[PDB]
């Protein structure tokens, strides 16, 4: 992805754009009962904590483009991807404006929380104005369609989140780019039945696990694995997939009956932007922030490391590349072991950087042992070893369980938490709950005891 140009929304017919600059996370009451080290992203340019420009730092995220043309590896993958889904009868059929909104079998009804974009943003007209999920009602937003209709510009804000102490210096703060209302919901019109098959089938021949029940899902990803792991990360995916990757998707809709609406993809790939009182064009790059993007950066990673397999190993057999993708997130196999050190090499001739998985400094071995998916590895039950169990690390819960956006939501919060951690054992457990219950605020809150939580796994497969 490449900024093409960048000034004054003014000079463009465009309006400022008003942005949050205080941050809603304030410390917890748990906040010095357990161990953490990140605070709240800079939000503004004036933040104190900054030791770099702040606009520079956001927007560096867009590496620009390394290719431009599909080439015979990426027409390659693209077709066995595209065969691969074929075999799931996918409705090629467009969804109609109520499902679109109010959701359907596969997918989910419209956040009524997230921002509602251009130009509602600037009309100080919310969603919940709009939508009515008693009455399902389509015709306001149809009006609203036929008014100011679609390719609408995305409204950029700032994330606002916890990092580490270095990003926060360095203004390394992520970006929402969201779409307006009225293109979010032409695109679930024209691919909300790709979503729900998609959503309804997480695995390796959607090759994603957009929408899937870690609790559940764990159980069932070794099974559909090869004999020989491999992963990497990716330093900024979405900014970095170049035009070419959105039209070997596109490529991907065609063939499998949505050639119909393969503009929709377009719009993704040049896309403009108003951010405060600028407004700017990007070449490539996939809007980032939300939801509505996981589906199509999946798809995407299918295409790229079927691509790095076909460029680096040639006789490769892709029929036997089992992989699940989540955005840029990763777990594949094949029988053979393969070298990622190497196909991270190939990856930057496409415009991708490649890292070892998990943040190790060199490309080792992965193994069921040190794999992690969606940062929760994996451990067989010690009584049911066929069920199997998706262990996030106390860490990251502890560093969550800090800080809080609304006193109000804290019971909420911390039983979220608490489905999180019991899977790492009783023991691991106890003490978390015990922590939490040495502060007022803890003592007065319902949670699950570990055998509760155990019982409703066991009574949920
Ligand atoms: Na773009």
């Amino acid at each position: 992805g490449e900024i093409q140009w960048m000034r004054p929304s003014k000079e463009v017919g465009y309006p400022i754009i008003n942005a949050p600059s205080k941050t809603k996370l304030e410390p917890s009451a748990f906040h010095y009962v357990f161990e953490g080290v990140k605070e709240p992203a800079v939000l503004t340019k004036n933040d104190p904590r900054l030791k770099t420009d702040f606009e520079e730092a956001i927007f560096s995220k867009y590496v620009g483009n390394k290719i431009t043309e599909v080439d015979e590896y990426m027409k390659e993958a693209v077709d066995h991807y595209a065969g691969q889904l074929m075999s799931l009868d996918i409705n090629t059929e467009q969804m109609c404006l109520e499902d679109a909104m109010y959701g359907t079998d596969g997918l989910e009804a419209l956040d009524l929380s997230t921002s509602a974009g251009y130009p509602y943003v600037a009309m100080g007209k919310k969603k919940r104005d709009i939508l009515n999920k008693q009455t399902r009602d389509t015709k306001e937003m149809q009006k609203l369609l036929d008014t100011y209709g679609i390719n609408l510009p995305l409204v950029t804000y700032v994330k606002d989140e916890l990092r580490s102490k270095t990003k926060v210096e360095q203004g390394k703060s992520r970006l929402i780019e969201a779409s307006s209302l009225n293109d979010s919901v032409a695109m679930r019109m024209a691919f909300g039945n790709l979503y729900a098959a998609f959503h309804k089938n997480p695995g390796v021949i959607t090759g994603s696990a957009v929408g899937c029940d870690p609790d559940l899902f764990w159980s069932k990803i070794p099974v559909l694995m090869e004999e020989k792991l491999f992963a990497f990360d990716y330093t900024g995916y979405d900014a970095s997939l170049s035009p070419a990757w959105f039209e070997a998707l596109k490529m991907v809709l065609e063939k499998i009956g949505f050639g119909d609406r393969v503009d929709y993809i377009d719009y993704l790939n040049h896309s403009h932007h108003l951010y405060k009182n600028k407004t700017y064009c990007v070449k490539g790059g996939m809007p980032a922030g939300c939801s509505g993007t996981s589906i199509f950066n999946s798809m995407i990673n299918n295409l790229i490391i079927r691509t790095l397999l076909l460029k680096t190993y040639k006789g490769i057999d892709l029929d036997h590349l089992k992989m699940i993708a989540y955005g840029d997130d990763v777990i594949a196999s094949y029988p053979h072991e393969v070298d990622a050190s190497l196909l991270a090499q190939s990856g930057k001739d496409y415009g991708l950087t490649m890292t070892p998985a998990d943040k190790s400094a060199t490309f080792e071995t992965v193994t069921w042992e040190n794999v992690t998916f969606l940062k929760r590895f994996f451990r067989a039950d010690e009584k049911y070893p066929f069920l199997i169990h998706p262990v996030m690390p106390m860490k990251e819960i502890h560093e969550s369980i800090r800080w809080t956006k609304d006193p109000r939501n804290t019971q909420d919060h911390v039983r979220s938490l608490c489905l999180l951690a019991w899977h790492n054992g009783e023991e691991e457990y106890n003490k978390f709950l015990a922590k939490i219950r040495s502060v007022p605020i803890g003592r007065a809150l319902d949670l699950p005891e570990y055998s509760t939580l155990y019982d409703r796994w066991l009574d949920s497969f």
